[PDB]
């Protein structure tokens, strides 16, 4: 018989694994020819849209989640290589480091706080959809550095709040063991989208 503790620890374990796998994918992605990479603007907004689309009460399997992490990791190399090329490779470390402790702190607080943050669900959905709209607009009408930085700050706030909210709902809601991959998948999409926002922000800022 599972407890709230074990289910949490299992979700977090799968989440850590999605990061490790994605990192392997990222490493592999450096070998993809330039002529076979998707446009930066397309890849960036794609992760936002997926973050929304994967957020369903549908039990997905470990196979999907782990394969998703591997393939998405590969496709995020053009994003990493771009902002590294305009601000130095060190900004990737900066972005990752900043994403890590934000997730670690906000994740812990959300998972430990007594307040039920369930009321944020609709607000957060609208916000992510709003980021998707701007992300799509960017494809056909490229925003400047100033606007893109403002976009990154909003995106940072939205996904930071989602991390707090997600860990909070894992504690408060009724999560069964068949929901473990989809809960971890959301945490993974939180991390990556927060990482992309910070990478873009600090990359543009140091350019
Ligand atoms: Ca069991
Ligand atoms: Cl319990
Ligand atoms: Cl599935
Ligand atoms: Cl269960």
């Amino acid at each position: 018989h599972e407890s709230k503790q074990s289910i949490m620890q299992r979700i977090l374990t799968v989440f850590v694994f999605t990061l490790l796998i994605a990192t392997v994918g990222l490493f592999i992605g450096q070998f993809v020819p330039v002529a076979l990479m998707l446009p930066l603007s397309i890849l960036e907004v794609a992760m936002i849209i997926l973050a929304f689309w994967m957020r369903r009460r549908k039990a997905v399997g470990y196979a999907f989640v782990y394969t998703f992490a591997f393939v998405s990791g590969i496709t995020l190399f053009p994003i990493v290589s771009h902002y590294a090329s305009i601000a130095g490779a060190y900004v990737v470390l900066e972005a990752f480091g900043s994403t890590f402790v934000i997730f670690a702190v906000l994740g812990t607080i959300g998972a430990k706080m007594k307040k039920d943050l369930s009321f944020l669900w609709s607000f957060l959905l609208v916000a992510v959809l709003a980021l998707a709209v701007v992300g799509i607009f960017n494809i056909f009408s490229p925003l400047n550095s100033a606007a893109m930085m403002a976009y990154s700050v909003i995106g940072t706030i939205v996904f930071s709040l989602y991390i707090l909210y997600d860990l909070n709902q894992i504690k408060h809601r009724h999560i069964t063991e068949d929901l473990i991959p989809v809960m971890a998948l959301s945490l993974y999409l939180d991390f990556i989208n927060l990482f992309i926002n910070l990478l873009r922000f600090f990359g543009i800022l140091s350019s």
